[PDB]
DNA sequence: GCCTATAGGC
DNA sequence: GCCTATAGGC
DNA sequence: GCCTATAGGC
DNA sequence: GCCTATAGGC
């Protein structure tokens, strides 16, 4: 569970946030040669080590290409950050994150693991 | 020349960079009712207050709406940063930055303002 | 991909 | 009126 | 060959 | 919009 090296603003100073089982780091894929999809979507909830301060990192593109990315800062509001992460996970897969163990792929939606 | 408030990671820790005339802050517009374009593009070269460290901020979207944005870090390489800023200005308007007190709008490219 | 307005479906 | 899928512009 | 407009996928 | 691969004009 290393912080995405592409997140230059945090690779030195922060960790992926966890609570036992629940490690808020995940990689998504949708390959579909009918529509020429071969694309990823990474999501990471990050806490700083120095201060109690949270961020959500998202990064996406065609497999192989460094794509685009977003870093959303939450300043200690862990709930904001879990919401963003979980909402986005749902948006892209049509599965709830808490329901991760029993993941059911959907047509035209991202796949996990 | 305040830092865009939407740049949460640098509002209050940094300033728009200037050198005499040249203030590296600018807003672009392209309206074209035929194709329903009504969009902006902001660009800002920023120096940190406490250290010699530069960044380019870009932010764009439909007029009124939130949009997307990018922050490009340059460390103390001010030339990298001027390049990025100026290149991007050229990409979007078809006019060079330094020679455009006399700015000439072109069809299907962004316009400046004052 | 992003954001968000809008049309169709309860 | 509400919810979500669709696509319209960025 | 160089350079800029376009187009495809994200 | 981005990043890129290719098409097209001088």
């Amino acid at each position: 569970a290393p912080v995405d090296p592409e997140c230059t603003a945090k690779v030195g100073k922060a960790h992926v946030y966890c609570e036992g089982n629940d490690v808020y780091d995940v990689m998504l894929n949708q390959t579909n040669l009918q529509f020429n999809n071969n694309k990823y979507y990474l999501i990471q909830l990050l806490e700083d080590d120095a201060q109690r301060n949270f961020s959500v990192w998202m990064r996406w593109g065609r497999v192989g290409k460094m794509g685009q990315h977003s870093l959303v800062a939450c300043s200690g509001n862990l709930n904001k950050a879990k919401e963003i992460f979980q909402k986005k996970f749902l948006d892209k897969t049509k599965n709830n994150w808490e329901d991760r163990e029993k993941f059911e792929k959907v047509p035209g939606k991202y796949d996990m693991l």
